[PDB]
RNA sequence: UGACAU
């Protein structure tokens, strides 16, 4: 599978964004916690951030006029050469918070690219937990570095290895990857970490949990990796449990911690709604909710890949043109599904947790948790697919006491923190 | 369970 080439249409490159919403200016009022030694002062605006002219021009081309809180803090921190753990709610601009200052530094303090005997030595490694998120960050990096000499490349599974490998072999300043395909190329001597200036873990708490930690260790402790005191390490997420924050410390050097509001809190721009249903009732309740919301774009989350295929078939055999995305689908199908949803061709996407984190989709009207997740953090990520950049969103969650009772204390906390209604069955 | 190379 060779994915469709990245669009070189400038308009399309900068169009890939969610226009800021009615509550964007309200971001200003959120309390920001900063801890660690000698934090730089936050920047007041993109124009007063000591950026290079055409990096600023690209920010402005992207449609941005005012930096979000995470950006106000992260930009000067990164430009000062410091390590950073950055926490901010879903849809509040964490991607640009690291891309903009990194790209600025790659241009203001330029280093010639190295690629010897086919082995690329990227200056920036960005990793994320899923293939579609990795492609998204890649496309955002292309946006902010547009028209510059910087070369961005992508690496992720389910794709023709040679296609991605030959592209990487040409040399790249920034490599955005999922861990599996990254280490594949590293072990073939297609990629070395010898020129790394920045390592970024996006969805960092997920990258540091049990599933991904070995792959992170293999990167951070790779024989070719430049040591932690001679590079920068940046970590961003909407969630960060304290035990995972502790684990993060092994890969960080005298770092600053930035939390925009309560760590792991839900975006207050998402209206959170719950419906008490039995496992049986879920099917009709989903059908009813879709009928009542004709013309709305809905993202339906389920627990298993089996149920993702079932629900997709149910909603298709019923009414709407619907797509499905999960790990047992072909990578072409996963990308076609997401694009169909992102373009408007399809207004329903059925998804597993593969689509819970990071993905930036225009006008998600409703996020439905057909199955609630087992983790409150993942709940917060899922509902954050809507209500982004100051726009209002809606999440409707099906609650089954037989399956979801253990989550009640954590849900009630999340709702109370976000000033949402707590229904009687979650008290 | 669900992500994550060949
Ligand atoms: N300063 C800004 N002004 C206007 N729009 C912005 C700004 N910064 C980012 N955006 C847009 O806001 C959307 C959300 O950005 P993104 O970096 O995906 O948020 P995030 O905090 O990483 N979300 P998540 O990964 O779900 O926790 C994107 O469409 C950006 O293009
Ligand atoms: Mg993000």
């Amino acid at each position: 599978y060779v994915p469709p080439e990245p669009t070189n249409d400038e308009t399309e490159i900068f169009s890939s964004t969610i226009s800021s919403g009615i509550n964007f200016d309200k971001f200003d009022h959120i309390a920001v916690k900063v801890s660690g030694e000698n934090p730089p002062r936050p920047i007041e605006s993109f124009e007063t951030a000591n950026l290079r002219k055409y990096v600023l021009d690209n920010v402005l081309k992207a449609g941005y006029r005012k930096p979000t809180p995470i950006q106000k803090n992260a930009i000067p921190i990164i430009m000062s050469g410091r390590d950073l753990m950055g926490c901010a709610q879903t849809g509040s601009g964490k991607t640009a918070a690291f891309l903009v200052p990194i790209i600025n530094m790659l241009l203001q303090d330029p280093k010639d690219l190295i690629s010897e005997n086919g082995c690329a030595q990227p200056q920036v490694i960005i990793v994320s937990p899923t293939r579609e998120l990795t492609l998204q960050i890649f496309n955002e990096a292309r946006k902010f570095s547009y028209g510059s000499v910087l070369k961005v490349a992508v690496a992720y599974g389910g794709t023709a290895v040679r296609h991605q490998g030959d592209n990487i072999a040409r040399g790249c300043h920034i490599l955005v990857a999922t861990p599996g395909r990254l280490h594949d190329f590293v072990e073939r001597n297609r990629v070395s970490f010898g020129s790394v200036r920045f390592v970024v873990l996006d969805q960092a708490d997920c990258m540091l949990d049990m599933g991904f930690m070995p792959s992170i260790e293999k990167m951070m402790l790779h024989p070719t990796m430049v040591e932690t005191t001679k590079r920068q390490t940046l970590m961003f997420s909407a969630t960060f449990p304290e035990d995972i924050q502790h684990l993060a410390g092994r890969f960080l050097n005298n770092y600053l911690f930035v939390a925009v509001g309560i760590v792991g809190g839900a975006s207050t721009d998402v209206e959170q709604i719950f419906i008490e249903v039995t496992k049986y009732e879920k099917r009709n309740s989903l059908k009813q909710l879709i009928e009542e919301n004709d013309g709305k774009r809905i993202l339906v989350f389920v627990e298993t890949k089996r149920n993702a295929d079932f629900i997709a078939a149910m909603l298709s055999e019923q009414q709407l043109l619907t797509s499905s995305i999960h790990g047992d689908r072909m990578q072409r199908e996963r990308e076609e599904a997401l694009q169909n949803f992102k373009s408007g061709k399809h207004c329903i996407l059925v998804a597993t947790a593969v689509a819970a984190r990071g993905l930036d989709i225009k006008n998600v009207d409703i996020v439905v948790n057909y199955d609630l997740p087992k983790s409150i953090d993942e709940y917060v990520h899922r509902i954050g697919r809507t209500g982004r950049v100051g726009n209002r969103g809606k999440a409707v969650s099906f609650y089954d006491s037989d399956q979801d009772l253990a989550l009640v204390a954590d849900l009630s906390k999340i709702l109370r923190q976000a000033d949402q209604s707590v229904p009687d069955f979650l008290k």
